[PDB]
C-alpha cells in the first residue's frame, strides 16, 4: 500500500539525450536512430527571438553550425530540416540505445513523466499532467528546452512532449514530437498567457478511489446523486464536466472498492461544498487531479515494464 | 521556475535490478559486480515467517536453490552468505552495467529516490524522506522487497535503502545495504508499530524558501523571533527542534532570497498558529517537509548528473 506521484523508470530515455549547440544557444536533443530532435529556437540568438522568421533563419544555417554532443562523443550532422517547431538533425550514427518508440500526442487530463535535462545530461524525473488549458505545471530552468515527456507501455516509449518555454505565470508550454504546440502558444518572445484552467474531475474521482483502496474512508457517505446534479455542482466549482465515458472508465475502480461512481460523486460534491475540515486524503489537504484512472490501477496493482 | 517532487534519473539503478527466486518466494535483488544483494527473508516460506531462525534456515540452503534471473538470462549462484538482514549471492558473472557506487546510511530528514520493482523489473520511480521515526511513506505491494533507495552524486550512486516490509499503518520499513534496519524493526511477522513521528522543521523552512524563489510570498511577514522562542512553538506543534546547524545549512537560501532564517521562522510560527486560511504554497495546502535544503538548491539551480 501507499500512493505516490510516480514517474516511469527513465533509463530508456536517458540513453537518447544529447546536447545541441548552435551559436550561443545550448539545449537538449532527442537522439533516435540517426536523427536528433530539438526545439527549432536553437537556431536563434537573443535579438532574433523577439519575432523570428525560422524558415529564413534555417536556410542561412550549415550542417557544421550544429554541434551535437552525445556525452563525450561528437555526432556529425549530415542534414537538417524543420518540422513545425522542432528541428530534425540527420546524423551519421544511429543511436545504439534507441528503444522501441512512438510519437503520440496526449489529451488534457492525461499524465506523463518528464526527464528534466541540462546540457544533454538528465537532472531529475517527475510526473506531470497536461492541464485542460494545454500547459503543464513543471520544473524547468534556462537550458531545459528539449527535455521530453513520455509514457512507457511494456517496452515501448511513447514520447508525447518536448519542452519549449515558460509562461509568465510560471507554467510551461511545449510541443508534441512532431513539433506542434499544445495549446495556443508560439515559440516567440511575445505576450502569451495560459488561459483559464479547470480541475480534471475524472482524475479527482480516481484519486478518491486510490484513497479508499489505501484505507482513507472518512469522506465517504450514504448519499448519492445523479450525473446531471453532480455536473451542476462541478460547474460552480470550475471542475470540468463528468461524462458517461468517465463513469465507464472508473468502472474497474468502482468494482474493486464496491463504491458506485455516482456515490463517489456525492462524496466529491460534499467535499467541494464543505471542504475537508482540517483532515487529509492520501497526505494531501487538497483534492488532487493529476492521477488518471490508469495511474491509480497501475500503482495500486503493480504493473512493471521491460 | 516551478517546484516538483523530483527523483533522480533511474537508469543506472535499472541496470542492476534482477529477480531472485527461492522456493515459493520471488523478490528483487541488486546486482553489483559479481554479487546480488537481496532481503534474507527470500529463504523463508509462509510458516517459517512467524518467527524465523535465519541462520538455521540458511545452512539448509544450497547455491542451486537460488534462481537469479537477470532479464532473460539466468545467473549461476556460486556462493552465498548472510550479512545482517540481507543475503549476498556470489554469481559467476560481474554485472557489466555496474555503476560507480557506495553503500551509505542516511539520517532521518534526508531524502532519496526509490525505484519500485517487481520480478526484477522496474515499475516506477519516486522521492521519499526518511521520517524521524525511521519509516518511509512509500508505495509498495507484494513482491516489491529488494527495491532500493538511492541518491546520485555526479556519476556515483549512493545506495541507502533496501525494502523489506510494510507496517500496519501503511508505512514502510527497510535496511541499509549492509542489512541493518532503519529503526526498531525486525524482518519477522510480529506486532510492530512505527512509533510517533514529528515534522522535519528544517525541511519545511527549505520548502518555504523554494516557495519564495518561485513567487509565493503571501506568508511572509515583518516580524522575527529568536531561535529559542521558535522552538517553544515547534514543540507545541510536534515539529522537531531547530538547531544552529540547521540555521547554518539554510544560509545559502537565506542569502539568495534576502530573508533571514529567523524571519522565515516567524512566518512558519504564524502558519502554525493560524493555518493557511484557504491559500496554498507551491500547490500544497499543507506544510511540506520532504524537501531538504539541498533538494531545493538542486532544483532551483539546475544540477545534473553524468
Ligand atoms: C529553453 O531552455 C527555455 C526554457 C525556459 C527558460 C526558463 N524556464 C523555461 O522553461 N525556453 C525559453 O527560454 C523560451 C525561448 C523561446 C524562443 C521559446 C521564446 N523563452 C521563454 O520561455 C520566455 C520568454 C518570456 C518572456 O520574455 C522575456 C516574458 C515572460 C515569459 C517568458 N518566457
Ligand atoms: C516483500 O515484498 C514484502 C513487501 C510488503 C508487502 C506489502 N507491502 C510491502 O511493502 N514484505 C513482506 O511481505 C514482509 C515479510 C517479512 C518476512 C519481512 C515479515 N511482511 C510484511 O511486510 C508484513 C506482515 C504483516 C503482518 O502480518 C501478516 C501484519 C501487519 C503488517 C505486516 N507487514
Amino acid at each position: 500500500s501507499g500512493f505516490r506521484k510516480m514517474a516511469f523508470p527513465s533509463g530508456k530515455v536517458e540513453g537518447c539525450m544529447v546536447q545541441v549547440t548552435c551559436g550561443t544557444t545550448t539545449l537538449n536533443g532527442l537522439w533516435l536512430d540517426d536523427v536528433v530532435y530539438c526545439p527549432r529556437h536553437v537556431i536563434c540568438t537573443s535579438e532574433d527571438m523577439l519575432n523570428p522568421n525560422y524558415e529564413d533563419l534555417l536556410i542561412r544555417k550549415s550542417n557544421h553550425n550544429f554541434l551535437v554532443q552525445a556525452g563525450n562523443v561528437q555526432l556529425r550532422v549530415i542534414g537538417h530540416s524543420m518540422q513545425n517547431c522542432v528541428l530534425k538533425l540527420k546524423v551519421d550514427t544511429a543511436n545504439p540505445k534507441t528503444p522501441k518508440y512512438k510519437f503520440v500526442r496526449i489529451q488534457p487530463g492525461q499524465t506523463f513523466s518528464v526527464l528534466a535535462c541540462y546540457n544533454g545530461s538528465p537532472s531529475g524525473v517527475y510526473q506531470c499532467a497536461m492541464r485542460p488549458n494545454f500547459t503543464i505545471k513543471g520544473s524547468f530552468l534556462n537550458g531545459s528546452c528539449g527535455s521530453v515527456g513520455f509514457n512507457i507501455d511494456y517496452d515501448c516509449v511513447s514520447f508525447c512532449y518536448m519542452h519549449h518555454m515558460e509562461l509568465p505565470t510560471g507554467v510551461h508550454a511545449g510541443t508534441d514530437l512532431a513539433g506542434n504546440f499544445y495549446g495556443p502558444f508560439v515559440d516567440r518572445q511575445t505576450a502569451q498567457a495560459a488561459g483559464t484552467d479547470t480541475t480534471i474531475t475524472v482524475n479527482v474521482l480516481a484519486w478518491l478511489y486510490a484513497a479508499v483502496i489505501n484505507g482513507d474512508r472518512w469522506f465517504l457517505n450514504r448519499f448519492t446523486t445523479t450525473l446531471n446534479d453532480f455536473n451542476l455542482v462541478a460547474m460552480k466549482y470550475n471542475y470540468e464536466p463528468l461524462t458517461q465515458d468517465h463513469v465507464d472508465i472508473l468502472g474497474p475502480l468502482s468494482a474493486q472498492t464496491g463504491i458506485a461512481v455516482l456515490d463517489m460523486c456525492a462524496s466529491l460534491k460534499e467535499l467541494l461544498q464543505n471542504g475537508m475540515n482540517g483532515r487529509t486524503i492520501l497526505g494531501s489537504a487538497l483534492l488532487e487531479d493529476e492521477f488518471t484512472p490508469f495511474d491509480v490501477v497501475r500503482q495500486c496493482s503493480g504493473v512493471t515494464f521491460q
